[PDB]
């Protein structure tokens, strides 16, 4: 799932 993404965002 799209998780490491969320690192950068939030």
């Amino acid at each position: 799932g799209n998780h490491w993404a969320v690192g950068h965002l939030m």
